């Protein structure tokens, strides 16, 4: 069962039904300004940060999604309403015909019902903090008709805890005063004259209005009915105190087959709505600024581009994974219909991930995420688990601290200088959280050194609170995962050093790197399951092993071995083969199995999960594209698609009753086989698994790597594949390299030509504005 | 208008009508597992902690109060459905006929509609952690009816955080399981095999079941229209994961005038389900818990009765305001439809001061919460301003810090002691919260001192971080309502000491009592306007007299001024007169006047409120009941009464479209003067103002007050009044009380007759279960 289609010509994913069995968002806004919203118009609206900085209110995990950014129309002749989102109204579906079309920061809602067409874009325009809604209005019939549209937003007191509790103060914390076209929500506590004021606008001189939302709803009624919308008509309202709303309404006179077109405008700061609703009421430059929502995208996508023998992948790396990573990467992780609350700013090793994924696209962004990171880091060389980045923008101890956060920065910014050629970047000086300033090298260097320091008897690194599975806890323990990752953050930073031409560091690190290899190829491996265990206890009994009834395959260890390179060819097959094996399921593979279901805490909180969910048993998406990683280097490029496929939610179009979630989006994680949802998908938009997706596909299985002296293609493809075609920008030059496999087979370059000469090798940096013909004949 | 009526002969209140302009709630509940609970089921219940073991979910500030705990009723000819309470469903009131009692611990909710009559009494049993749904179907109609019944409760992840984010934990918290007539859920996060357990029972044998909220409810639909009820069956749902609720379903066949009894049971606990369930099939034992629930009021409401002129008084304080200020002492402040997340516990002041209240009918509760705020006081000598009493059952610094918090403990400590007789608790010995331990005596001396050592060099106490008035925060300011809390703490202790035989320490605070009572008469009077102003900013500047533009005249001062004892008669009257003739209203006191327009710091958060609202310029009722008391030490019982009636709730039972809040309840304030919603109660129950209000007439209006060696009748009442009756209950004896004003004086005791026989003064404490027959005519 399927709810809609990707329309790749628009770049957009048309919803053809809105009783979808969830609530499908989309994120819109670039900038400071961000709104998440559903199909059904459903969600709320923030400002830079979601926890203080809330727009409009949110009544989230409830059987609907409300409030949100609606519109109602009423015929004045009939008294009958709907609304051009299918809820909150719910016009019956043997009636109303609705169509929602999520695009890249923008979603147009679309509703044809008896006699009246209507269409709604939501989009947050460039260079403004507000969120314009463009409305036409168009009759369809043969007769006269007089219709009347309606607005309505829930403003919030701005903290999110004001909106859930302490009403005793946020109930006389606000008013609402108007002005023509204009219904001003003052913060009364706030004395900022932009950060403490909303508004909601109308591009037509209203004939009615409402600020309270008593008097727009009406007593015993809510969304679905709202009481000047059954009547005709607003009462006027606006006072200081209660809940504030912004309605602003306007009849209209329509002849047959005409159409109108006007905006509501939802924004912050005084001055600005009175400003806007005359800006746009010349309808050329709501045009304007929705071209340069295109443009945006436009500029961003042509940066990589992709044509291969899988729909599937060019479809979402062309533009939906690209687009689900950079929203990682500009709007973190808390907010979404999911995160709604509490947690607030930036998660160390969540952005430190996600930052390595679009720097192509989007370098300026990335580059301030790694200062923020830089920033929260601590002279001791350990990240700030979670933090404000506006905090340092001009601390918790080593028991809240969790072993793998820092580690992730440092391929991250290696692959942030490789992509842009910013070198000088290494020498700038970053100042740590808890006082005190490095170089970004000698930042770099703090972290490797700290992961080096906190080690057991064996060799192994700690777990300390947890390392990247949260649900593992091992404080004196030792963690397999940690050790893999400080072996690729090694590795990665010995090639910035021998780059750099600083020998010391080249030697002592290669050292540090021998020895983790060592350790980790002595006491992690079993050879009678033929993988690599999670870790140890702290009181040294192996987790992860072929003789326990619980928990002896797991995913992040045995990816891991691999994508750092530590685990030779051999193991590597081995273990990816019992990941294989025992992990790969027709949703994706699984984090761990058997599930456990013994409680143990020298293992960790994961034994006290329920089976088959989170880190218990679950298909933990972000983990998967190591797997894929793992698998190209491993030269096994049918492997490698297998999971990929298995994977994307595109191919899921059609199986939403199972799915649920968004089919164009990947989600944190998948019901396991454990549980009885098991195929269920859960937490979309807002994982690292688009960024690290996004980057292993790219960066190995289409195998293009920027590098610190050139460009490197080096694919890893199913062997059926008679070759694939990318368009690369890097560095202000275009390379549009060809890849063919005449031999079929998965990885192996024969040759390499640049611009019709053969070369030997990575493409070194061709000059701005250049256009390379790059073909690569595989064999 | 009106939407109910006081039923004195069942002690109910009535509402005919559930179209009420706000939920108007009650509590149920007189142990530890407490329920919010509204005239429309909306609602919830927690155990304890109200903060972190919320037991059912709630959706606050919202134009529904859902969810709740409700009982759906289907004709299963026709499929049609409705609620017993009206709301969520919200039958048509032109064809069902709704009728709600709120009792003492109890609500009845009635539906007569089409031909089926229900009811639905909703009590917490004593002896159980449990809420029984006691509820009765009859056929009234003339054929035979098939009605099935549904119950419906969203089961609560417990902390209030959990239920409003962080659901990417949450909602793979818990899970149900089902066995007959019991939905077991489980916390799997808490190992606790009671408090990490919640059920929903029936005494029937279900025909179908729910655990899960989205197959009950179903997709796109609500409380008002579940799927289960429209079909007419439950899926039988039962899983790990998601939202999950407490859905019992039983088809019935009624002959016509049959009728059927039964009852859902919500509860906390493994084992509890089953055996409760089992237990109320014998209706008796349904009936047996519900008498428990009288007697349990019957008995404290007969320690103090009243016959007057006033009915309005008679009906409240005989058990309405009793009720209300003996469940703020139970279930302290931070939970209702207000406090609906973050502050839990005991506030120091709040219960500091609702102790007081209510000792001559639960003894033990007001000792408990004595000793709780004994433990919550530091060494120092103050309070910690909001705390968990559970934290030190067998810190914050100077900053945050309220001036007024511990002050209040020492009146109330007395009273305790006065009205049961246990001298001995002076010298019991409880831990400071930061360390070590003191008698009870000296923890009062180490508060006394506190106030002594911080004053200004004036001698009046310091604002600190704030005193009453939380929006007051004079930090090195002052505070004329400290110092004057101060002096009647020291008189209240001195008149201790002076009783334990404590010579030397009657001397030391005699003296220091002078010492304040020179500085407040010296500095705190302004002989321009007449008044007492309400303090010093911390630059020396007087706040609140005749020559300012803004907040001349305040009721704390003013009224604390007299009651304390320490204004003369002279400045005493003066200073009420500017309260009547400034402050005085239809709706009550306001708290200030004019309202405040131009912020300041230097006097306040006060000055940033809008006018008219809260603490600046509303009718905050807490420090009304002081003007009461003030009043009657003025002998102005006319007066008194004047400010009694225009406060008490009970006779705005017909202008609920302008109060809006209930008319059995006290509130936390009414909108002032310079607000356009003048006159609109907001926050009930959970105020001081009904511990204060249940004091000041009893003690003070009625003259009735218990002492450390005798029983005080001084009474200062309406001149017109013939006299008056009370029967009192003290310290095991009834003393029944007559006055008679035969003179029509308003104050003034001519002679007392203690079983006939004349006396003089307070009368000595009888022996235990004698019944006294006490005389008092004034003149
Ligand atoms: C105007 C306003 O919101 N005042 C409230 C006050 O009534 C309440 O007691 C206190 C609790 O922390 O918070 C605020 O100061
Ligand atoms: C099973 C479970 O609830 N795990 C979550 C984990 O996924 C999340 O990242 C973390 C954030 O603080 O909280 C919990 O550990
Ligand atoms: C936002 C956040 O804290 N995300 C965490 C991620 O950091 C962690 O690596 C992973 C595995 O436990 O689980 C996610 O929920
Ligand atoms: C529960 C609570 O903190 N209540 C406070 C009370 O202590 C304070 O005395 C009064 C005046 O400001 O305002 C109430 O809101
Ligand atoms: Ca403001
Ligand atoms: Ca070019
Ligand atoms: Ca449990
Ligand atoms: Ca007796």
């Amino acid at each position: 069962m399927k709810y809609g289609y990707f329309d790749n010509d628009n770049r957009e994913y048309v919803i053809t039904r809105p009783d979808v069995p969830a609530p499908w968002t989309n994120y819109l806004g670039t900038e400071k300004f961000c709104t998440v919203i559903s199909h059904n118009a459903g969600g709320y609206s923030f400002y830079n940060s979601p926890e203080y900085n809330r727009v409009t209110k949110f009544r989230p995990n409830a059987t609907f999604d409300r409030p949100g950014h609606y519109v109602y129309l009423r015929d004045d002749d009939s008294g009958d309403y709907w609304s051009i989102s299918w809820q909150p109204v719910a016009k019956s579906l043997d009636e109303a015909q609705y169509q929602i079309r999520h695009g890249l920061s923008y979603s147009k809602f679309q509703c044809d019902y008896n006699g009246i067409h209507a269409r709604k874009t939501l989009f947050v325009p460039k260079g403004e903090d507000a969120e314009i809604w463009d409305v036409v209005i168009k009759n369809t019939s043969d007769q006269v008709r007089t219709i009347s549209a309606f607005s309505f937003v829930e403003f919030s007191f701005s903290h999110i805890q004001s909106d859930n509790q302490n009403h005793q103060m946020s109930l006389y914390s606000a008013g609402t005063a108007y002005r023509p076209g204009l219904i001003e929500y003052d913060l009364y506590y706030n004395t900022d004259d932009f950060e403490g004021f909303y508004y909601l606008a109308s591009t037509f001189d209203p004939d009615s209005y409402d600020g309270q939302r008593d008097r727009f709803l009406g007593l015993y009624r809510d969304e679905a009915n709202p009481l000047a919308v059954e009547q005709g008509r607003c009462s006027n309202s606006a006072q200081t105190c209660y809940n504030h709303c912004g309605s602003l309404h306007k009849q209209f006179t329509l002849q047959p087959g005409e159409e109108i077109r006007f905006a509501y405008i939802l924004g912050i700061g005084k001055g600005n709505g009175e400003r806007l609703r005359e800006h746009y009421q010349d309808v050329a430059n709501i045009d304007a600024a929705f071209a340069a929502i295109k443009a945006h995208w436009d500029e961003r996508c042509a940066k990589f581009q992709v044509k291969s023998p899988n729909q599937g992948l060019d479809t979402m790396i062309n533009a939906w994974t690209l687009y689900q990573a950079e929203t990682c990467v500009v709007w973190s992780r808390f907010a979404s219909f999911i995160e709604v609350g509490g947690r607030t700013g930036l998660g160390y090793r969540d952005t430190a991930q996600d930052a390595i994924s679009v720097p192509h696209a989007n370098p300026e962004m990335t580059r301030k995420r790694i200062v923020d990171l830089l920033r929260g880091q601590v002279k001791a060389g350990y990240g700030l688990h979670l933090f404000d980045p506006d905090w340092f923008d001009p601390i918790h101890g080593i028991k809240d601290t969790c072993s793998d956060d820092h580690l992730w920065l440092i391929p991250t910014i290696c692959k942030y200088v490789m992509e842009t050629g910013e070198t000088s970047f290494f020498d700038q000086m970053i100042p740590y959280a808890d006082g005190g300033e490095a170089s970004v090298y000698e930042h770099m260097k703090a972290a490797l050194d700290f992961s080096a320091e906190y080690v057991g008897q064996t060799g192994i690194c700690k777990g300390l609170r947890a390392d990247w599975n949260d649900c593992l806890n091992l404080g004196g323990g030792e963690s397999s995962m940690v050790s893999f990752l400080h072996f690729w953050a090694l590795q990665e930073f010995i090639d910035l050093a021998k780059f750099l031409g600083k020998d010391q560091d080249v030697n002592t690190y290669t050292e540090m790197a021998a020895n983790v290899r060592e350790a980790c190829e002595t006491h992690l491996w079993d050879d009678e399951g033929g993988w690599y265990i999670r870790g140890l206890t702290k009181n040294g009994d192996k987790i992860g092993t072929a003789q326990q009834q619980e928990g002896r395959v797991h995913l992040e260890s045995n990816t891991l071995a691999v994508l750092s390179g530590l685990a030779s060819q051999e193991r590597g097959e081995q273990a990816m083969d019992a990941v294989d094996e025992h992990l790969f399921s027709p949703y994706g593979l699984h984090l761990n199995a058997p599930s456990f279901s013994t409680p143990n805490d020298d293992i960790g909180f994961v034994t006290r999960v329920y089976q088959g969910v989170k880190e218990n048993g679950a298909i933990f998406s972000h983990p998967n594209p190591w797997a894929w990683v793992a698998e190209t280097k491993l030269g096994r490029g049918d492997r490698a698609m297998k999971f990929y496929d298995a994977l994307n939610p595109y191919n899921q179009n059609d199986i939403i009753e199972k799915r649920i979630a968004e089919p164009y989006s990947y989600v944190q994680f998948i019901m396991g086989r454990d549980h009885q949802d098991h195929g269920r998908a859960n937490h979309p938009w807002l994982t690292g698994t688009s960024g690290w997706a996004y980057f292993a596909v790219t960066n190995y299985i289409l195998g293009v790597q920027s590098g610190f002296t050139g460009l490197s293609v080096d694919p890893c493809i199913p062997s059926d594949w008679p070759g694939f075609e990318v368009t690369r920008q890097w560095r202000g030059a275009t390379y549009h390299i060809q890849v063919e496999n005449p031999d079929h087979v998965s990885k192996g370059v024969k040759s390499i030509t640049l611009n019709g000469a053969p070369i030997q090798g990575r493409i070194p940096p061709q000059a701005q504005g250049s256009d390379n013909q790059v073909v690569v004949v595989l064999g």
